[PDB]
């Protein structure tokens, strides 16, 4: 069975093709995410780019013993195969591990592999710069960074109230990170919380997982007293608890079988700018295909320890591409899979929160019109899925007999079944997501500020009564494998 | 080394492994071939599961010993450009080069056409031409047994010197008849209206089994000189060596020397078939938009006089029509957009893909470079010069130079982050576009007065000129990946 990020890269090597290693050596600045982008970067990654193995990279310029890996979760096939389902529906599997969580347990030391090695930061010659290598996607990022950080954080006032995220960080200095908080947030309002009262919030960055938890993660889960509850979903789709850690230097826990571990804590009352030490005027590549700003006030995480296991690989991502559609689509898909569902029984087939969108802005919708009444509900089905992922931006919608992960089919639906003063509704002044630059009022007059968009639904099915017009050329079955062995 | 005909083409697949297999195992030509290759190779507006892949020869046919049926030949632009010796981007240009300076074609003795090897005279009693070729049918509602790539060879029954060379598709009927549709307003059409006034028949070759680039340069527009079969000029210029002709051995025409199989036969004055005559399923065939198409109630019959073909004769035809008539029919879309909007605009469309979406024909997507601000304003111009120079267009979508137009993803990427559906988007009610859509309707828009028109849309995803410097994709560093995967590359 799967546990852990190893045992993982174990049943890739059974599928040729899901995982490749080198050790011609490689710059972890810039030169590794070029490298990769050529190989599996993918998503909204400049072509040419493609979807490929996960990567390892053995020989580390300047970092000896070190190995960065990247682009485990860059493919949908590649994610299905993780979790042992169809990937067309990969979404529905991890919905059904969402509804029936498995908690995580909390074990001694000595189940803990991440643990291994211990580096207290108060030792003079710890050097977070000289420990792990950073990469860096772009010759004009902030600096360094990780971006698999799973970070656990608890309430300072209520130890019972946890919260399980995902973010990246930026290296500073010997013994500091960046890190943005999203608003809202639990782990900002337990941020807030201890920097009203002059007080550091421990907190644990946990890199190198089972993809089982950096899924499992992305999904909102119920709260529990002492929850940790989207680490549930890992715990559902391997049907075993993961198992937890106490820290070693900071008071909070920690994913016993991670590959690293950084403990820290962040700091009250202290802010610092992104690119403080490159001045580029960046962050890092966003999921849009763009370069983000350098946010100019971030708050800072004190190092205190980094534990690992021994030959501990650094996993990373690169794009964030194809990586991120993965991690952030899967939600995307689910929660308007259940929104639907719930309001339109057996009407909707499928949903795809295209790579093209990175897994938020473009939903794919396939619906089926089993009645005379089912004309209408394709539209409904689209103010759905707007009502359930705020930041989604257009919708289109298509039959069963199209294939909405093929975008060649999609853009044939919209070619043979689309009118384009009939099936095509805007709608002006929706807010939407700030990392679209289109969303500006430079772009439209109906746009009063950042962020906020005009949003389409494009209606690409066949009208209730004209269906029978608009059957697809039907082929006859056949089992290709006799004829072609090789290629099956 | 060099190919003159589909034997020496098939030769060069070989030579990269991917664009060509073979199978011994029994096929039958009857729905179960065509069904086969829809998994392997159609491509194109076929349902899925599909994709591109190698073109497939079937040597073993139920009911056809010493049969043997190729598909897919022109279903991928990679195999075309390998098939003409350029880069798949460049494809649309290395031919539009080629038409520009046609190289003639030439007549041969007997001696020097292997299309002639076998000889089969329909005057014999025992003749039928079931028996002599494994016609295959695309679905099990087809009109009948269907040949898709035939070469149709005529020339005017006034004035000789004036021919046309095209490519129809033609069912079969009986033993010794086909049906075969004609397009309006073309020569051969007007050929035969002049030769059934008089009650005489129009006597034609079908031609199948070539050289690819005859069937790629055969559906570029050509000029007209006496004695021409000026769409071969193409063929000949893109190999350095003129296309060989052959006189007819029963009728009044010349056919491709090379070739594999060569029909010869006359379109009979006054009488019409209907092509679902012996199935009844009131279809025809599979179309390019992805549906099966409605038989023709009243089509002309080619009255075969001869059967020609060289020893074990390929023959060659298509499935879906998927990737094969997008490769056909999107070449001369792209080409001719292109030429016009290098004479409106010069420098500034960099790219066109008649995308394989849209057949080739009513999808197209425009990549261009805004370069002054004067471009700006201009991305609209190019979509109304293709729109207006190709009519069978539905809809357009503009790209700037960082977007890869052959990616779907991209396309999409663009039209996510490029666009605002109610600035960037253009509707034009009531425009004539093409009787295949289904959607030209007027059950599906009161906008539109009849079969055959459309709204035709213009998506502009490039990116306004006074934004240009808040839309540059992350630029990560140039690198050459072969040392860290060499297997890869």
């Amino acid at each position: 069975p799967i546990n852990d990020l190893r045992s993982a890269i174990a049943l890739l090597q059974r599928h040729p093709g899901h995982y490749i290693e080198t050790d011609h050596p490689v710059d972890p600045n810039a030169e590794l995410a070029g490298v990769y982008r050529h190989i599996g970067a993918g998503g909204t990654v400049k072509r040419p780019t493609r979807t490929g193995p996960a990567m390892m990279f053995n020989s580390v310029k300047g970092y000896p013993g070190s190995r960065i890996l990247v682009g485990m979760h860059a493919s949908r096939e590649r994610a299905a195969l993780l979790l042992g389902c169809v990937p067309s529906k990969l979404a529905q599997h991890v919905g059904q591990a969402v509804k029936n969580p498995v908690a995580p347990v909390v074990v001694p030391a000595s189940q803990a592999p991440c643990q291994e090695q211990v580096f207290y930061a108060d030792d003079p010659d710890f050097d977070l710069r000289k420990l792990l290598p950073a990469p860096t996607n772009t010759p004009i990022d902030a600096g360094p960074f990780f971006c698999l950080g799973l970070v656990l954080a608890s309430d300072p006032e209520d130890t019972s109230l946890t919260d399980v995220t995902i973010h990246r960080l930026c290296v500073q200095e010997r013994d500091e990170l960046s890190m943005f908080l999203a608003a809202g947030r639990h782990i900002e309002v337990f941020r807030k919380k201890a920097e009203a009262a002059g007080k550091p919030l421990p907190v644990t960055i946990n890199m190198g997982l089972d993809p089982a938890i950096y899924i499992g993660a992305c999904f909102e889960a119920p709260t529990t007293p002492f929850g940790y509850n989207e680490l549930g979903v890992a715990g559902a789709l391997r049907q075993q608890p993961v198992e937890l850690v106490q820290g070693v230097a900071v008071k909070e826990k920690a994913i016993a079988r991670a590959e690293i571990i950084i403990e820290g804590e962040l700091l009250p009352g202290v802010r610092v700018r992104e690119d403080q030490h490159t001045n580029t005027g960046h962050a890092m590549p966003e999921f849009p295909g763009y370069c983000g700003e350098a946010n100019p006030s971030l708050p800072v995480i004190k190092v205190k320890a980094v534990t690992m296991r021994n030959h501990a690989i650094l996993q990373t991502l690169v794009g964030p591409g194809e990586e991120h559609t993965t991690l952030a689509g899967l939600p995307t898909e689910a929660s308007i899979r259940n929104a639907v569902e719930e309001a339109i029984p057996g009407f909707l087939q499928n949903v795809y929160a295209h790579t093209a969108g990175g897994g938020k802005f473009l939903g794919i919708l396939q619906v089926k019109k089993r009645q005379p009444s089912d004309e209408g509900r394709q539209g409904q089905a689209a103010l759905i899925a707007l009502a359930t992922y705020s930041e989604l931006k257009n919708i289109i919608l298509v039959d069963e007999d199209v294939d909405i992960f093929d975008s060649d089919d999609i853009l044939w639906a919209m070619t043979t079944r689309m009118q384009g003063d009939v099936s095509i509704t805007t709608l002006p002044g929706i807010r939407g997501h700030q990392l679209d630059p289109s969303q500006s009022p430079d772009y439209s007059t109906s746009i009063r500020g950042n962020g906020i968009s005009c949003k389409t639904i494009f209606d690409c099915t066949v009208p209730w009564a004209l269906k029978a017009r608009f059957e697809r050329a039907p082929f006859m079955e056949v089992d290709p494998t006799p004829w072609a062995p090789e290629l099956f």
